[PDB]
C-alpha cells in the first residue's frame, strides 16, 4: 500500500501463547511509540516498560524494541512491540494502534513489500521467504531455506552478465566465443534440470491406482498410508469417492490417489466416482495397475482388460501389481511384462510392500546424490522455458540467415525473460499478485 | 530432574507466523548459547546472527537475546531466539537442541512454575496460575494420542511387551535361585536380547514413512444423510471434495481435508450422513464417523431448516447431544436457509451458536468462518507431542548398547537388571508406568515359585 502511510500489523500465529509480538512500520513508528510508551528506548535495546493506553490506564507489560531505519527489516523506523500471547489484549492494543491517525493494517506482503521497494535482495528472495514458512518435509523445507540464502539469484545474475557481455560483443562488432555460448548453455540447462528436481518435493508427483472392484487397491492404498485410510471389506464397488492422500516414501513427497473399482453401475454416485477416476487419470504422473493373482495369469496389459489400454492415453508409465500373491504362491519381486512394470504382493499381510515403495522412490527420478540444490516455481520454470527458446532461434537464426540484428534481438529479449524472475524488468502487477498470496502481516 | 534443569520450550502458538520464539532457562543456558550461536552477545541486545548447526550449515536467521539472572522472566539465565514460524524448521532447531546433555523438553506451563516460585512475577494470580498449568497439561495429554495412533502404535507395543519377557527371565533369576523354573541363564540370552534391539529400530523405521502429521486444530461437520454436508464440505474447502446428490447415505467413507485461516490452521471432516444403517458399509462408515466424532475438537451439528424449525440441539436430536463429550464445544448450522427464507446471521441458543446459512449459494459462509476463528488451542500440536514420544524412545536404545557391552566382560546379572530397569523407565514415558510391583506380579503369574 502507501508507503508513507504508517502500518502495524500481528506477527506470531493466531492463538494463544507466550508472547504476542505486534510489528509497526512508517514515519508515524515514533508518534505513535511516544503514544503508546511516552518515551523513545534506546534502539536495539531489549528495554522492560510498561504500554500506556490513551487514558493512561497501563495496557500490558512486555519487551518493547525501537530499530530506527535503515538498520531494520524493512530499512524504516520500525517499533517491534512485545507483550503476551494473550489475544484479547493484543485486540485491544490492536485497536488503539489504528486509533491514531495515519495508521492502517499493510496487505499482506507489505513487510516483505517494502523491503523488496528498497532492494534490500533479490526479488525471488521475497517468495523464497515464503514457501519456507509453510513447506511438508524437512528435505522441501532444508531446500528452501538454502534458497533463501541466495543461491539462485548468484546464478541468474551470473548468466545475465554472460548474455549482456554477449550483447555487448554484438554492439561492439573467434570459436572460444562459440565455446561460451554452449558452455553456459550447458550449464544453464544444468541448473534447469537441478531446479526440475527442485519444486518436485513441493508436492512430489500423483500416482493413481487403478483395477477392478474386489480387487483392494484401497487396501494397497492403506498398506502404504500406514493408517485406517479407507474402507475394506469384500462387498463390491467399496469405495465410490475419489481418496487423496499426502504421504512420503523417503524423504520425499507424494500424493496417493485412490479410486472406485472400474465396472459398468446402475448407480450413479458410482458413475460419477468412475467419471472422476477416469479424469484424474490423464493429470495423474504414474498409473499402477492391481489385479488378483487367481482371476488371471494373464500379465500382458492387453489380456487383463483390453478396454483399458486403449482408453488410457500412451506415453504415460503404468506398473500392474498383483495383489492377493499369497493365495497364488508366486515369487515376490520385481519383472517386466510388456515393458511395464510388474510387482506381486499381498495387502492384507503386508509382504512386497516395500518392494512397491523402492519402486515408487527409484521410478520418479530423484535421489540423495545431490542435496541443498536449489527449489523452483511454475513461473521460473516458464521463464526458463522461454529463455532457452529465445537461445534457440538466436542460434539458428545466426546459423542459417546470418541476421545480426535478429540474433541482438532475440539476445536481449532472452536475458530480459530471464531477468523477469530477477524482477529489474517485471512489472508491478505480478509483484503485487504474488505478495498478495502471502499471509497477513508478512 | 532438579530444579536447576535447563529446559528449552517454544513461546510462539502453533500454526503458520512470521516469528517463532524458542527459550531456555536454566543453569545450562549459556552452554546452549554458546553451541548454537557459537558464541554469546551483549546483554539484553537486540544482537543478529544465524543459527548454525553441527556440520557448520545455517538453520534459520533472527535475533538472540540473552538475559542473564535475576533480571529475566524466570529470574534465571534465560536465552530468546526469534526466526522464521516454520513447523519443520523449527522441528528441527528443537531437535538441534536436544541433543545437548543434560537438556530436556519444559513440561506444560513449567515456565510459569519457574517464573513464579522466583518470586519474578506477581503472587495475587495464584488461581489463574493454578489454571494455565492445568490446561496446557490436559491439551497436552489429549495430544500425543495422534502421534501414537496408527501402525506406529503397533510397533512400540512390541517392543515393550518383548522387554518386559526378557526382564521377567532375567531378574527372576536373581531373585528366586531356588525354585525349579529352569531360567534360561545360558548365553541364549544375549540372543533373546538382540532381536529387541533389533526390534526397537523398527519402531525407529515405523515414523519415517506414511503420513504428514498436518498440524492443526480438528473439526468435525455432521448430520443425517442428504443434509447439506457434501454441500457446507464443498463450501469450506473452496474446490469439489464429495458428491452433491439427493441419494440418501451418497457418501459412506470419511473425508479429511486441510484449510488455513488467517493464520489458524483447520482441520475439516467430512462423514457419511447419521442414521440406521441397513448395510455393512453403512454400518462400518457410521462406526468409524462415530469414532470420530468423539476425538474431535469442534463440531458443527447439521440442522436442517426444512426439516423443522427446532432451534435447541437437544431436542432435535438428543441421544447425540447425551453421547458427546461433555467438555465438547458444540455449533448448530440451521441449513439451507435460502428455501426457507429465515434471516442470516448469528444468533444463540442455550449458550450455544445458531447459524442460519445458505449453503447451495454460500449466504452466511462469512459468519461461520467469524464464530470459528473467534472461538480461539494452546500449544503441544502435533510436531512437538510426537517429539516427546521420539526422545523417550532415543534415550533408550544407548542404555540397551551400553548393557549389551557388558555382557562380554564377566557375566553379571546385577548391571543388566540396571540397565533393563533404566531402558524401561525411559520406555514408561511413552505407553505407562511399568513399576517394580508390577514386574513380581507378572513374575508370579507366570511362574510356579509360590512358596
Ligand atoms: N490376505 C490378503 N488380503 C488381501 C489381499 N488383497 C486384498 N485383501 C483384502 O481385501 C479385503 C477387502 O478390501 P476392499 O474394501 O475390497 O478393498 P477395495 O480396494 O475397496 N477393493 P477394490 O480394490 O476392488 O476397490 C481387505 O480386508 C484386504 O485385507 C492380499 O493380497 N492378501
Ligand atoms: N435447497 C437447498 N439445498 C441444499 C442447501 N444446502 C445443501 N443442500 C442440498 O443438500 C444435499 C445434500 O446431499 P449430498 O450432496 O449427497 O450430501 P450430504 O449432505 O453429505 N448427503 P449424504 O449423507 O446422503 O451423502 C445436496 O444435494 C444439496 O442440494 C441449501 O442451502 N438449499
Amino acid at each position: 500500500m502507501s508507503d508513507n502511510d504508517t502500518i502495524v500489523a500481528q506477527a506470531t500465529p493466531p492463538g494463544r501463547g507466550g508472547v504476542g509480538i505486534l510489528r509497526i512500520s512508517g514515519f508515524k513508528a515514533r508518534e505513535v511509540a511516544e503514544t503508546v510508551l511516552g518515551k523513545l528506548p534506546k534502539p536495539r535495546y531489549a528495554d522492560y516498560l510498561p504500554f500506556k493506553d490513551a487514558d493512561g490506564s497501563v495496557l500490558d507489560q512486555g519487551i518493547a524494541l525501537w530499530f530506527p531505519g535503515p538498520n531494520s527489516f524493512t530499512g524504516e523506523d520500525v517499533l517491534e512491540l512485545q507483550g503476551h500471547g494473550g489475544p484479547v489484549i493484543l485486540d485491544l492494543l490492536l485497536k488503539r494502534i489504528l486509533t491514531i491517525p495515519g495508521l492502517r493494517i499493510a496487505r499482506p506482503g507489505e513487510f516483505s513489500e517494502r523491503a523488496f521497494l528498497n532492494d534490500k535482495l533479490d526479488l525471488a528472495q521475497a517468495e523464497a521467504i515464503a514457501d519456507l514458512i509453510d513447506a511438508s518435509s524437512e528435505q522441501a523445507a532444508r531446500s528452501a531455506l538454502n534458497s533463501l540464502q541466495g543461491a539462485f539469484s548468484a546464478r541468474v545474475n551470473h548468466l545475465v552478465e554472460a548474455l549482456t557481455h554477449l550483447r555487448i560483443y554484438v554492439e561492439a562488432a573467434d570459436g572460444k566465443i562459440e565455446a561460451q555460448l554452449n558452455d553456459v548453455i550447458a550449464d544453464l540447462d544444468a541448473v534447469r534440470a537441478e531446479a526440475r528436481q527442485g519444486s518436485l518435493l513441493r508436492e512430489g508427483m500423483k500416482v493413481v491406482i487403478a483395477g477392478r472392484p474386489n480387487a483392494g487397491k484401497s487396501s494397497l492404498l492403506n498398506a502404504l498410508a500406514g493408517r485406517e485410510a479407507a474402507i475394506v471389506t469384500d462387498i463390491a464397488g467399496t469405495t465410490r469417492d475419489v481418496l487423496r492422500e499426502h504421504i512420503h516414501i523417503d524423504g520425499m513427497p507424494l500424493h496417493i490417489i485412490d479410486t472406485a473399482g472400474l465396472r459398468e453401475a446402475s448407480d450413479e454416485v458410482e458413475r460419477i466416482g468412475i467419471e472422476r477416476a477416469w479424469q484424474e487419470i490423464e493429470q495423474a504422473d504414474r498409473v499402477l495397475f492391481m489385479v488378483d493373482g487367481t482371476t488371471t495369469d494373464a500379465v500382458d496389459p492387453a489380456e487383463i482388460w483390453p478396454e483399458f489400454i486403449a482408453r488410457l492415453p500412451a506415453k504415460l508409465p503404468i506398473t500392474v501389481v498383483r495383489n492377493k500373491a499369497d493365495i497364488t504362491g508366486e515369487t515376490l519381486g520385481m519383472s517386466e511384462v510388456n515393458g511395464h512394470a510388474l510387482i506381486r504382493l499381498s495387502a492384507r499381510t503386508g509382504e512386497g510392500v516395500d518392494v512397491l515403495r523402492n519402486h515408487l522412490k527409484q521410478s520418479m527420478g530423484f535421489d540423495t546424490n545431490m542435496e541443498g540444490g536449489f527449489l523452483a516455481r511454475r513461473r521460473h520454470l516458464q521463464a526458463l522455458e522461454q529463455a532457452a527458446e529465445h537461445l534457440q532461434q538466436g542460434k539458428a537464426q545466426l546459423l542459417g540467415a546470418w541476421a545480426g540484428e535478429l540474433l541482438a534481438e532475440e539476445l536481449r529479449l532472452a536475458q530480459q525473460n530471464l531477468s523477469e524472475i530477477t524482477g529489474e524488468f517485471t512489472s508491478d502487477d505480478l509483484l503485487g499478485r504474488i505478495f498478495s498470496s502471502f499471509c497477513i502481516g508478512k
